């Protein structure tokens, strides 16, 4: 690994292309833990000082409970230096599916904390992710607090080979994007990520990448399976999340005064 003046880098917890994240612990005070995403100068598209530094202030202001945050940026010789709040329960996909489903009161739980962050987002116009549980983390195991992740650094800090990179999941990807359209979205997503938690995989899960195009293009409005029965306010909630027509579905002030959501924690 990298030797970085202030911290010592333990394990790997995660590898791009480009990239590699190590955990690491603060050299002199130890019990102070991060996360630092490590890459290589020379993968990057060259940038103005002006414009990156000034997209880093911008992350860094980006600090809600519910997303990971961005503590410090630093560099070398070398590489850059992302580092970031270290999650220690790992992600939410593992996390469903090692419990194969989520019961729907902690599903409950799980999306009030993830809608909080959201509606923080949306009210500064942040918009259009890539919402998935893999870039969702948990703060422990114990009682966890979910936390947005950004696994695709981007804008000031792209690489050179931009436009030869694919963007998007298909499985949580809304079906506009996927075929001009706005960050309702991210909505979508929501949806497919409480679906999966109670179902325990995504609406559109396929052994074959044509039979996924098939239901991405279909018109069928998405069957909720029978069990586990869920309350009429959550089934009410998943069924404006995962409706196919941006205009039919949910707006973001319903999704967040929805009685599901709370919002009155
Ligand atoms: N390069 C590349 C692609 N990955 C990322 O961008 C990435 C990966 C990890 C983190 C991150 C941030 C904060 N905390 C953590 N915690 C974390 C802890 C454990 C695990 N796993 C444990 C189980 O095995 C898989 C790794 C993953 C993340 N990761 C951020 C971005």
């Amino acid at each position: 690994p990298p030797r970085l003046d202030g911290f010592i880098l333990t394990e790997r917890l995660g590898s791009g292309t480009y990239a590699t994240v190590y955990k690491a612990y603060a050299k002199k005070d130890t019990r102070e833990v991060v996360a630092i995403k490590c890459v290589a100068k020379k993968s990057l598209n060259k940038a103005s000082v002006e414009n990156l530094l000034t997209e880093i202030e911008i992350l860094k202001g980006i600090r809600h409970p519910h997303i990971v945050q961005l503590k410090d940026f630093q560099w070398d010789s070398d590489n850059i230096y992302l580092i970031m709040e270290f999650c220690a329960g790992g992600d939410l996909s593992r996390f469903i599916h090692t419990r194969r489903i989520l019961p729907e009161k902690v599903a409950r739980v799980f999306m009030q904390q993830l809608a909080s962050a959201l509606q923080f987002l949306h009210e500064r116009n942040i918009s259009h992710l890539d919402l998935k549980p893999q870039n969702i983390l948990l703060s422990s195991l114990e009682k966890p607090h979910l936390k947005l992740a950004d696994f695709g650094f981007a804008q000031h800090m792209s690489p050179w080979d931009e436009k030869h990179v694919l963007r998007g999941s298909p499985l949580y990807m809304a079906p506009e994007m996927v075929c001009q359209y706005d960050a309702r979205v991210d909505l979508w997503s929501m949806g497919v990520i409480l679906y999966e938690a109670l179902f325990g995989q995504p609406p559109f899960a396929s052994r074959s990448f044509s039979e996924l195009e098939e239901k991405i293009r279909s018109n069928r409005v998405i069957e909720l399976p029978l069990r586990p029965l869920l309350s009429r306010d959550c089934r009410d909630l998943l069924q404006r999340l995962l409706e196919r027509d941006p205009s039919r579905r949910i707006s973001f002030q319903d999704f967040f005064a929805h009685p599901w959501v709370d919002l009155e924690h």
